[PDB]
């Protein structure tokens, strides 16, 4: 359902914490949002 546009090194749970882009724009899950 939720894939990643980058590796765990690019999409950090932190990204979804404060950065919206990395969540929806980049990876779905890897960023911690699915």
């Amino acid at each position: 359902a939720c894939k990643d546009y980058l590796p765990k090194s690019e999409c950090t749970q932190f990204r979804c914490r404060t950065s919206m882009k990395y969540r929806l724009n980049l990876c779905k899950k890897t960023c911690g949002t699915c």
